[PDB]
């Protein structure tokens, strides 16, 4: 079965690591961190890895139940919530994944909304349940961030109106802050089972091997609740590619696919890239920053090549 | 002729095309009195997007633009006038043959979400940001997205900036009380109340007796109050994306599809997938379809509109 990519253009793609549109292609050759994100991880023959799942709505989402308000040294009102799988089934800590699928894969203060729809109903309200929603922040670097253990902590500005024991949804919106104390680092993994514990079942790190090549990312700018900053989240492949590869399950015929970024209006190749078996791109570029190209561009699969192939410089 | 196909995503791998929600259940309501004419999640089987439908899951019920004016509510809250652009940032051209900017909500209600802003200009060199909860009343006379401007309301009374890039991220509904006018089949008046909506995707309905529409239903969060609101789409967003990609010619008015249990390989029921992009089943009851969420629709064959469905 022939390998293919979707023909979605850049303006028709979304980020696999946060629910955002793709804004720009981006490189950063001098990156010192190990790149080992756990969302948006899928091999070219369709094997999901890390905490990757298929739903755009599941990325950095949680589902579970608040248990109680809990004490924390930091500003705001804090709440513990048990988390299930996103489909509502209990999370089994013995499954070979790093954390429930969809769990955030970076250090930071994730801003969003916690909502609740009670289980118990009121006969006088037409047998309908009570609801509430409030802004919330999940500090994924917190020692109380233990999604692999089945529970996480979030904070609210709201001091009282979060109910114990009720079905709870976290909808991610952006970051609370990127100030010095907010520990935003997109390449630092949370400790999924808590402070001082080793993460397990991780999708592998990715890196260029060939001289003069660097990783190519699909970058999205992420909203901020407050403060100064222009934070971005870089993914290895957009969510649509994860969905496409998963569907197709086409055998990989070598370790490296040649892809060309094409202008569909002019028919011209703007540059070429290696699409590696483990699900990431490299290009021959010697600079950091955006790739300035029209957002109607798209990657076209050309052929299977190998580690010895020399890319034309971008 | 390029063969027609559906994705092999199961129900638990699908999302709603009318609000950013996972699909929870398949659903019927044969006795629905409303005309069904939603404008998001509209795609013909040969890949033609219709209504306000666009491809991004992040674009559904999203807005992008700039705030122009602050107006205090007479009682509580603050209203903000927002010019809106296309989601890709380009100016919205009201002369384009669409009902409203793609992604515009397609139902009456108070849509609850978060307005966020990242300023354009900067003596530090990083832009200032803010976000607050917001509500967009799509039934409001000030909801005129086809004219390039809408209004949202906030609890926040001051901290929303004019002339700065603004994003609305939808989250759910503010209320489904009587005074909140939630009706998922009532279209907003995209240009205001006394004006006719234009360029609409057509209404959908069974043509053959004994059939009813089959929906992909999602439950939508509420900011407050009592309720268990739901939003029904004709096809999930992944089907819109797939059909658009494939652009396979339609070889009859109807693609017969079977909902299959892959564990047993058995067909649970069959449905008609109509050319204009919607499902009907032979069912004479309302409510969820009780089936495993690892079930999925498989394309069987092109059939005629006169084909008689096996009763569910
Ligand atoms: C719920 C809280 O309301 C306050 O007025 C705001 O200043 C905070 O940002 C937060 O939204
Ligand atoms: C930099 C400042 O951050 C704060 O949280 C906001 O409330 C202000 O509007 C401003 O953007
Ligand atoms: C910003 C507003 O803060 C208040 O405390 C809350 O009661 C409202 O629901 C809203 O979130
Ligand atoms: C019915 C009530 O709606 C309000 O908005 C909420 O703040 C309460 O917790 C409760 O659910």
């Amino acid at each position: 079965k022939p390998f293919t990519l979707p023909i979605l253009t850049l303006g028709e793609l979304t980020n696999s690591r946060f629910p955002l549109p793709i804004d720009v292609l981006y490189t950063n050759p001098n990156e010192s961190a190990i790149v080992q994100c756990q969302n948006g991880r899928c091999t070219l023959d369709g094997e999901l890895q890390g905490t990757t799942q298929l739903l755009p709505t599941g990325i950095c989402a949680f589902r579970g139940k608040v248990t109680q308000q809990v004490q924390d040294e930091h500003r705001g009102t804090h709440w513990n919530m048990t988390v299930t799988n996103l489909n509502g089934t209990p999370f089994d800590p013995t499954e070979d994944v790093p954390a429930p699928l969809g769990t955030p894969d970076f250090s930071g203060q994730i801003y969003g909304v916690i909502s609740q729809r009670n289980t118990n109903t009121v006969p006088g309200e037409g047998n309908l349940p009570a609801n509430r929603a409030h802004e919330a922040v999940i500090a994924t670097y917190s020692p109380k961030f233990t999604p692999k253990l089945g529970n996480i902590q979030f904070s609210t500005w709201e001091t009282q109106d979060v109910s114990s024991g009720q079905p709870t949804k976290f909808t991610p919106v952006g970051l609370a802050s990127v100030d010095a104390n907010s520990h935003f680092d997109q390449w630092t993994l949370p400790s999924y089972s808590g402070a001082l514990t080793l993460n397990m079942n991780l999708a592998p790190s990715v890196a260029p091997v060939f001289p003069g090549e660097c990783l190519l990312f699909f970058r999205s700018f992420i909203p901020l609740k407050g403060g100064y900053g222009n934070p971005a989240i870089d993914c290895l492949m957009p969510q649509e590619w994860v969905q496409h590869l998963y569907q197709e399950s086409a055998p990989s015929l070598s370790d490296v696919a040649l892809v060309r970024y094409v202008n569909p209006e002019t028919g011209r190749t703007l540059f070429e890239a290696k699409l590696h078996r483990n699900g990431f791109l490299t290009v021959a570029r010697n600079s950091a920053g955006p790739v300035v190209a029209p957002t109607n561009g798209y990657f076209r699969f050309d052929s299977w090549v190998n580690q010895f192939y020399t890319l034309a410089p971008m």
